[PDB]
């Protein structure tokens, strides 16, 4: 029978052994070592076959007390479209074994067998090294490299007090993909291409990655972090001595404390309770000085838009929570602080304004309407010769639209996905439509088109946006059709509005023409919903400015409050647009690329660009509504 | 250096070799054979270690020309909640290699090394066999067994003419879960728990599995079918010498031809064009004898309900088509014949009735209304003393509702899922509500409650169904509240309708209480939408019967047409209810259990139970609408 010790070459690490193997010869090495308490050892084996022989690859086997590994040196990889890759270098890190005080020091023996089947002979170069850069320390950076045939991994231990940590991985060149996984301390460790996704959370990456971990999940308060390269780049983006070495840097930082949650929530509540305080103060000062269809329509639409997306987000959140695959939701992982089951608490709590400001506007408008109704009950002719008809439903509809938009944005931000590009700014389409209708009706007679012209316009707009995003991704015929339809609609609107100021239609048409030229040259927004939002905002602002200039030309004085409101609306729009243009993550594109553009929070230690965008959108909409309501106070 | 031949024990298959291994002793066998053209050989290795030694397992390494395998005898499996299992027998199949005529006969060697590290020694029994039942033949069954540590797989080759095949796997005891995968002929083959899902299509199963495969995808027209058992049953259902042998039977059958498609399409079209032909002939015979809000409401609701579901289903279908994981959509896999990109073409084409019947009903109602308007233009006092008010909006609303329900059902059936449990029969809620409203308006005066009473009722009903299904899965308080609310609603409806026939209110209340007791003693429908449909159908039929019997008590003769329509409606309703009670697949429950109840098609070789339910529902609803419209002909 075979004797290992007899033929075993008592060897030592760090020595570059060389040899040649025939059909009737096997080489065996018998490395030995010891492990002491409080320290972790991780041997690593490198094998390079200088020869390129492929019909008789070298076979390598590693044996320990309780594990066996085996592979080939000329590693062969198969890729789509019948492509073959051959790597002539291989490496592997053996699973470590802890040594406690009770166990004491432990002696370990490792057998390495190299054998081939080539009739003539195959060369091989073997190397074995200990690892000193194995453990990881919080807040301390680290650099290394990996390859398709050289997967890597390291260990981390949980400090005494830290209850949550964040692992951030950064590269420079995103040519080949990579996969980063986290696993418990239980050998074996699946650091291979086809089994790295079996266990533990994992993330695809090309230039950035971030993973948040708790402490109660892991027994023993330790875990292994595994990095694996991929032979091909199809999954992450474009197409695909052969090597693909990738340089990586990994950092681990403790997470924030609940004090951040308390401070952020209190600040968010009070910053917008201040508006109610100011409104009550102004009402008190004024009192001292003095000393229908929309309702059911909006309720039905709210339920219709709420139930389906709400169930969808519930299911998606549950699935991502259970499976542990962080590639379904298009979060911004750099700043996404979870609470309970919720994974992104900030992006939802940053929606308080879209509700509070809307409810305040509802309250103020209702009070004004009730006061006017009581005054009319008392009767006064001053509002006939020196007054104009008053309407109420439009403002309530605007406010309820604002509340529903806030709730829709929250539900959408629960878990972003490519199937939810709308529901984020859909109701601001209605808000702009209501503003346009209010402006049309205030000047010209009522001539109400009931209420369903706006609903038809909204449905058509949504249909066009969805069809363009789903199908007009790479086509241009649909783009030409949409451009022609937009130009025709603009011309028709100008003609209808027209019937000293004869050049206003020309100005608006020329602006829109510059717009078509702009994106015809650009011809690649790739986000139809964002443009629809922008164009509706443009039209709203242009029409408001035109009406204000017309009123000024009419030789009347604007009350100071509407003037201040208009200026505040302009500045708030400026800030909100600045924050909106900032892009963090995007549903379009592979999840590897979407995370590539992330940022590490601004303002407090909680919020980022999108939250400030929510805040500015809410406040700017509130002030625009106030401008619309209070502009014509001087007429009475 | 070590010498394999010097220590090689030239062995033979089918002999149970026995041995004992120490730290310094490892045994090696050198099996040898030859493969001839037109035959496939697949060795198989069984290793059993009698001892239970866990600290010092026996390590086995198998070496071939171009591959290396390795494992331990006492295989260890880790399961959730910190559970450990050990299996003392292992088996494996070595990847075969074809031998072409040009290549000629090929000699092959296989080295099996058994080595351990126990200080004293461990026993081992080794068996190596050839495989004769490796290839699979079309339409021929096959029986075998698998174990968590003994995965299996076989080869299949595409016949000359077969262009698509179906693989069906059947078991008897659903205790241990299983996975069935299909892969291309390119070694290695992933038949392990942690890497079986990496490549090729696959399906989880407990009692039944079915997979459909084309020909152009596979180069060489061959593929491997791999069956792998799982240590625990958490994924596919409930909770978890040790052994979990599972017996399986496999069948492979060629798929249908396009003539089936042509036959099914022609039959589906002409069965429902027959109704138009018959109506035209009836009108011909009659001629020879003679010789607004709803529109906008429904158009808005159409887009409002459709766009999100359409986009979601498009994304789901694309992802399932590309990724190849057949566990997202809850199809009925046994009879799902795909066309182009669509995966279940039959379940979509089976909705033609919901549109054709609706269109015919709208045409007929419009014709009748137009001739009535012409007659009124000519004027006739007969329809005053012996006439009743005539309305038109409700019938068009019903027709449009049917036409929209057809598209909603099609969109839902594109890919059923737990997030689309509605949209399969949701619009028929409104259908029943509008039928109820029409009946109420017919006898009593107009007293129109506009149209939004039904809108609010539908929104509230959908909200209740959603919150019950998503939340009320396991709770009883919500069920008690719902029962109380429904009893109160029944009492209120009875009181309102009441103000010879003094006992009908008691009868309806008692029927409601009987349903109460039924679902309070069963306490397990677990399908809120289904019971909502049942209850709407029940009250609709009850009111129809009450009205018809009251009309009978009024001493007037009904025209033969209403009698024929009522009888046909009753019969079609019974048939549709029967076909509805049949259960094929279900979104609730794991995908393994959903497929456990599937059936192999009825009628032609295309359609099955659910399609028949669609047909019957369409026809029965059309006849019910006709009954309502033509019931009161005798009055004039
Ligand atoms: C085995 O490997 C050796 C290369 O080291 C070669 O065989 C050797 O041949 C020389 C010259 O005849 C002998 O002196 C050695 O004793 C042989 N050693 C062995 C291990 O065979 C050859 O490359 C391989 N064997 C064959 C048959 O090719
Ligand atoms: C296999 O090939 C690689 C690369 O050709 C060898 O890696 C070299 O290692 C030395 C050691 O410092 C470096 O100076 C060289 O720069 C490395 N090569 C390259 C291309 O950078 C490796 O030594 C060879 N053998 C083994 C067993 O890995
Ligand atoms: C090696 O296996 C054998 C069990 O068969 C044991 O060692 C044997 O001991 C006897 C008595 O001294 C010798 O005659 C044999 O030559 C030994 N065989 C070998 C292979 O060493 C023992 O279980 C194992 N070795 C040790 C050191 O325990
Ligand atoms: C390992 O153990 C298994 C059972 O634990 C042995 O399998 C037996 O195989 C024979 C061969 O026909 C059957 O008659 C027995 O019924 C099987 N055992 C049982 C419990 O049913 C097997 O022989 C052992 N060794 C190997 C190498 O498999
Ligand atoms: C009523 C209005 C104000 C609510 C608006 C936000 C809604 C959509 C939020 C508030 C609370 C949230 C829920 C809180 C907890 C969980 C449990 C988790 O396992 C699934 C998601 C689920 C069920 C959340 C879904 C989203 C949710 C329902
Ligand atoms: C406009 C909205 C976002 C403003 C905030 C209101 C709602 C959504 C907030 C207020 C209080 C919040 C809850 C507070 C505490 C918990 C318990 C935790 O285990 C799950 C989440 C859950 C249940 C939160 C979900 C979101 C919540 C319901
Ligand atoms: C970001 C992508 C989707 C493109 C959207 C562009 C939008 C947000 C931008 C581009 C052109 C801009 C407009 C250009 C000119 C004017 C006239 C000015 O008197 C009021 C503001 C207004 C109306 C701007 C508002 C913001 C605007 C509409
Ligand atoms: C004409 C009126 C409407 C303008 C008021 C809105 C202002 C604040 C908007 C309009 C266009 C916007 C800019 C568009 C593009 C850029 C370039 C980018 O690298 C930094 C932000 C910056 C500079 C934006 C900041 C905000 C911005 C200046
Ligand atoms: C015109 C009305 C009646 C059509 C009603 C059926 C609808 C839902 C059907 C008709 C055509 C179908 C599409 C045909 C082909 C594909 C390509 C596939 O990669 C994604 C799904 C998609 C895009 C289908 C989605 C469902 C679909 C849109
Ligand atoms: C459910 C009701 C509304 C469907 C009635 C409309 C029929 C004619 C529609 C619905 C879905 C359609 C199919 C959708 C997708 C494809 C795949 C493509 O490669 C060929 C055309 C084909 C096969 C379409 C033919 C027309 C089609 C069958
Ligand atoms: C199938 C699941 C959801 C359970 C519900 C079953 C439903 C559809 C069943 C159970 C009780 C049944 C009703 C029992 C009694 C009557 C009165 C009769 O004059 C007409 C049929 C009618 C109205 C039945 C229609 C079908 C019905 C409503
Ligand atoms: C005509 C109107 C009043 C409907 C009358 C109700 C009839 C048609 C319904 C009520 C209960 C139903 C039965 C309930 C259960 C089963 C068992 C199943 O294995 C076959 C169908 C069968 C036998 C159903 C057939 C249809 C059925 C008999
Ligand atoms: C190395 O020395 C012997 C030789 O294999 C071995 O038995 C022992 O356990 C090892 N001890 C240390 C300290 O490495
Ligand atoms: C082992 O002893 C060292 C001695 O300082 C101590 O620091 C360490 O905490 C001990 N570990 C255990 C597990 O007892
Ligand atoms: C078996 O015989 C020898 C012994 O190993 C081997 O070299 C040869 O290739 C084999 N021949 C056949 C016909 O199996
Ligand atoms: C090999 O020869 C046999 C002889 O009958 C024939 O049937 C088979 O088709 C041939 N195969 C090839 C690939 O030539
Ligand atoms: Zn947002
Ligand atoms: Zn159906």
């Amino acid at each position: 029978r075979r004797d290992p010790f007899d033929a075993a070459r008592g060897a030592d690490f760090d020595h570059v052994y060389s040899g040649v193997v025939n059909l009737s010869t096997e080489n065996i090495y018998s490395f030995n070592y010891t492990s002491q308490p409080d320290q972790v050892t991780a041997v690593r084996v490198y094998v390079n076959s200088s020869s390129e022989n492929l019909n008789y690859p070298v076979l390598v086997v590693v044996r320990q007390q309780k594990e066996v590994l085996s592979w080939q040196v000329p590693l062969l990889f198969q890729g789509l479209y019948q492509r073959s890759y051959n790597y002539q270098e291989v490496s592997r890190t053996l699973c470590p074994s802890e040594a406690t005080n009770e166990t004491g020091p432990l002696q370990q023996l490792i057998f390495v067998d190299v054998a081939s089947m080539a009739p003539l002979g195959a060369q091989y170069k073997l190397l074995v090294t200990k690892l000193k850069h194995f453990q990881l320390r919080t807040n301390v950076a680290f650099h290394f490299t990996a390859s398709p045939s050289q997967p890597q991994y390291f260990l981390y231990k949980f400090p005494k007090d830290v209850d949550s940590v964040i692992i951030k991985v950064v590269s420079e060149m995103a040519y080949p993909c990579s996969v980063v996984s986290v696993q418990n301390i239980m050998c074996p460790v699946y650091d291979l291409d086809h089994n790295v996704e079996f266990n533990g959370v994992y993330q695809s990456m090309t230039k950035k990655a971030a993973i948040t971990l708790q402490k109660k999940d892991f027994p023993g308060e330790q875990f292994f972090v595994v990095f694996v390269i991929k032979p091909e780049d199809y999954a992450c983006g474009g197409s695909f001595n052969l090597q693909r070495k990738k340089n990586l840097e990994v950092t681990i930082v403790p997470s924030i404390k609940e004090s951040v949650y308390v401070k952020s929530s209190l600040f968010s509540v009070f910053i917008f309770l201040s508006f109610y305080l100011g409104c009550l103060l102004v009402g008190f000062v004024h009192y001292l000085r003095f000393q229908k269809i929309y309702f059911w329509n909006i309720i039905t639409i709210a339920v219709f838009y709420a139930l389906p997306v709400i169930q969808l987000v519930i299911t998606y959140q549950t699935v991502v929570n259970v499976t542990g695959n962080q590639d379904i939701c298009y979060y911004n992982f750099l700043c996404a602080h979870p609470l309970g089951v919720l994974s992104a608490f900030n992006n939802i709590l940053s929606n308080l304004g879209h509700v509070l400001l809307g409810f305040l506007f509802l309250l103020i408008v209702l009070r004004r309407d009730i006061l006017h109704r009581r005054a009319l009950e008392a009767k006064d002719i001053f509002a006939v010769e020196y007054g104009i008809p008053k309407h109420f439903g439009l403002f309530y509809a605007m406010g309820i639209a604002l509340m529903m938009e806030g709730v829709l944005s929250a539900c959408y931000h629960v878990c972003p996905n490519y199937s939810n590009f709308q529901f984020d700014t859909s109701f601001m389409y209605m808000i702009a439509g209501l503003c346009m209708l209010k402006l049309y009706q205030t000047r010209h007679p009522d001539i109400n088109a009931s209420a369903y012209s706006a609903y038809a316009s909204f449905a058509v707009v949504i249909m066009v946006t969805v069809l363009g995003v789903v199908f007009g991704k790479n086509d241009v015929w649909f783009w030409v059709i949409f451009s022609a339809i937009h130009v025709l609609a603009s011309l028709a609107l100008s003609t209808q509005i027209y019937y000293m100021d004869r050049m206003v239609l020309l100005v608006v048409g020329n602006l829109v023409n510059w717009s078509f030229a702009l994106f015809g040259l650009i011809y690649r927004p790739r986000d139809f919903a964002s443009y629809m939002l922008g164009i509706f905002i443009c039209n709203l602002l242009l029409y408001l400015a035109f009406y204000i200039i017309m009123k000024l030309r009419s030789s009347e004085k604007v009350l100071p409050v509407p003037l201040f409101c208009i200026v505040a609306t302009a500045v708030m729009w400026a800030a909100a647009l600045y924050f909106f243009f900032q892009n963090l993550s995007s549903w379009e594109g592979t999840p590897a690329e979407s995370r590539e553009k992330n940022r590490e929070c601004i303002l407090l230690d909680f919020f980022d660009d999108h939250d400030i965008w929510h805040f500015l959108s809410a406040t700017a909409l509130f002030f625009s509504f106030l401008v619309l309501l209070t502009l014509d106070d001087d007429l009475d």
